[PDB]
């Protein structure tokens, strides 16, 4: 039987979300970016709800909740896309109704970025990443997000340790064939940070945030 | 059984390299970058030599050797500065004769970058990073560098496994008090990737490679 943290993360895992592109609009770069914005906004709503079910998270200060989300939001988005794309070949499943191939990535101006995201997909395919590992890694990505402005270092570090421990216990219980599997999972996190870093700077480069700063969006969602 | 890997990493460890900045040139933005360029080039020579001592490295093809180095070189340079800087406060020690504080970083346009490196120093200070840990994470950084051009994926995966095992063996025998210490060390690698990624982008933005691309320098250094 799974440890309570992993099983809790499984029940907290949000339902499928759809991109729902406008069928009346001819495919273009603008259409793709519009659709991705629409998708991401819907996702961010449930990601904030999800974070508040990560044990420890809701009892941190508003400031610390905000810092972790500010630093990790794109990693969580991308990691979901990666998990969704595992049974596919050279394709990114943003949603069940929105799957982007190489050509479509080029048109959207996302080729180099999604190439790196396909690297992640490739690496998780060979490790045969399970859903339990995925939700836990997502939580760890949030907690291990390296914000510069943490107020309660001990609480955040305890949260990291709690989630690391949960991973390690799951691997000890479910993958005795590989005593080093948990560490292999943690070693995938640098490429996640890398691509997320490049995504976030592309995000600001082309001004997809709009007229309202992310900080202001998160504060709205967190105190709703 | 004995594990010789950490021991050979320790004997493979290069000697101190000195900046030797010109004592007749006015302390300025240009002087810093010149000092760092000339130090880094000498550092990279011993790094290539060091990498040749990593078991499995030089049995890779030249293309894969070059590919790991292309992806990792800045992480290796940075982790060295980080380790040299652990007994210092809010200062980065590029060499024994070249230490840079907050004000010198502004002069050189490196503040945002060095604040992130100091963030790494602060994290390692708290865990009490040991030399054995340091050298092994350097080796892991090389092997886990996520190059997109790898030919023999399996051999590179094996090298990662060998080094990961070494760290875990080391942690198990020497830090029984924390059964999760190896994983904590691995969770420091994202911030290093982030930091390097940003430094390499800056590297190219201000065009410090000069008239000879880094891959050409590596080919040259590897053939000597
Ligand atoms: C601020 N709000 C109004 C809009 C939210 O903005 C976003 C717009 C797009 C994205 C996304 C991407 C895809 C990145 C990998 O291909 C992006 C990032 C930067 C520039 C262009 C596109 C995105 C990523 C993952 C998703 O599951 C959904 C959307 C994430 C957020
Ligand atoms: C061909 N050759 C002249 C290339 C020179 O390459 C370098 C020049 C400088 C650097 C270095 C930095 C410091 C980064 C952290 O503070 C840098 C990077 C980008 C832009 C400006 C400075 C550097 C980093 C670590 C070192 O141990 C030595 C030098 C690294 C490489």
């Amino acid at each position: 039987p799974y440890n309570k943290i992993v099983s809790h993360l499984l029940v907290a895992e949000p339902e499928k979300i759809y991109a729902m592109p406008d069928p009346t609009v001819p495919d273009s770069d603008i259409k793709a970016l519009t659709t991705l914005c629409d998708l991401a906004d819907r996702e961010l709503v449930v990601i904030i709800g999800w974070a508040k079910h990560i044990p420890g998270f809701s009892t941190l200060s508003l400031a610390d909740q905000m810092s972790l989300l500010q630093s990790a939001w794109m990693e969580i988005l991308i990691l979901g896309v990666v998990y969704r794309s595992l049974s596919f070949e050279d394709e990114l499943v943003y949603a069940d109704d929105y799957i982007m191939d190489e050509d479509q990535s080029k048109l959207a101006g996302l080729l180099d970025l999604n190439n790196a995201i396909l690297q992640l997909v490739k690496k998780y395919k060979s490790m045969k990443l399970e859903k339990e590992e995925f939700v836990t890694l997502k939580a760890i990505a949030l907690a291990n997000s390296d914000s510069m402005h943490i107020e309660d270092v001990e609480a955040v570090q305890k949260l990291q340790d709690v989630l690391h421990e949960a991973l390690q216990d799951y691997e000890a219980g479910q993958h005795m064939e590989d005593p080093r599997r948990a560490g292999k999972m943690l070693m995938t996190l640098p490429l996640l940070r890398q691509t997320s870093t490049k995504a976030v700077q592309h995000f600001y480069n082309i001004k997809l945030e709009g007229k309202v700063p992310m900080h202001k969006l998160f504060l709205e969602m967190l105190e709703a």
